[PDB]
């Protein structure tokens, strides 16, 4: 289905393909804004809210072919034939899945701290507990919500990231569905090889793109290029946006 988006025209015409930015689990279209603010200098930008996030529609189904189709439907809605896609984590998996569903609609591809693999672990139980605790309380403001979340989480950055989706005393993301479909989100459906250069940007202090996932990564992205950002965790763009942008532009210029 069509997604909620925020589009901005390039400040300068350079004959570049437009860039679609796709956030990760519990995120919203504002999360990759730091990248959009730089890339809009020479590209039309489209920031999307993934289904069940932000102000995009809710749907009980949450799998990658579905998220990939949403991207196609969104491109069709904006009458864009082909675009470069940049996705973080879950968003990166949606973009990678798009290569299998509609390769002709993709120009270049950037996957931030994510590998095309089923991680086979639960990594968000405490986050779900914090989210539910906030909902069960009488918290209305982000300050009140933060106080409760700190009782479950000790990573202030994660708490603030989640709170970007706490508005009018309600979570923007669809909690029951993200919980129910969680295995499919941390999971993956293997795809055919995409024989085109693809950029992967892992955080040096993150296990999302470690060596144990390399064989599977290359089997699906034979021409994958990895640019590890030293001293960065999972939300690489939030910690080292400059380093991420340098890697992105080097790839986009493909000299």
């Amino acid at each position: 289905m069509k997604l909620n988006i925020r589009a901005q025209t390039a400040q300068n015409q350079h004959n570049n393909s437009p860039i679609v930015l796709v956030h990760g689990l519990f995120g919203s279209l504002d999360n990759l804004g730091v990248l959009a603010r730089d890339l809009v200098n020479d590209h039309n930008i489209i920031q999307v809210d993934v289904r069940n996030h932000g102000l995009s529609p809710r749907e009980p189904v949450m799998n990658y072919p579905a998220m990939a189709q949403d991207l196609v439907d969104t491109l069709d809605a904006l009458q864009i034939d082909k675009a470069t896609f940049i996705g973080h984590s879950m968003g990166g998996k949606a973009v990678m899945a798009l290569t299998a569903l509609a390769p002709d609609r993709i120009d270049k591809l950037v996957a931030i701290d994510i590998a095309p693999v089923d991680y086979h672990v639960r990594r968000h139980d405490e986050i779900f507990a914090a989210i539910n605790a906030v909902s069960e309380s009488d918290a209305q403001t982000r300050q009140q919500a933060a106080a409760i979340m700190r009782q479950h989480l000790n990573e202030e950055g994660v708490i603030q990231f989640l709170l970007k989706s706490f508005v009018d005393g309600e979570w923007r993301f669809n909690v029951p569905v993200l919980w129910d479909q969680y295995p499919h989100i941390v999971g993956w459906e293997k795809i055919p090889a995409w024989d085109h250069p693809a950029l992967f940007i892992p955080g040096g202090n993150s296990p999302y793109v470690s060596e144990q996932y390399r064989d599977d990564l290359l089997a699906q992205f034979p021409q994958a290029r990895a640019h590890v950002i030293a001293g960065a965790g999972h939300w690489v763009h939030a910690e080292k946006p400059d380093a991420v942008l340098r890697a992105i532009r080097r790839y986009l210029n493909d000299h």
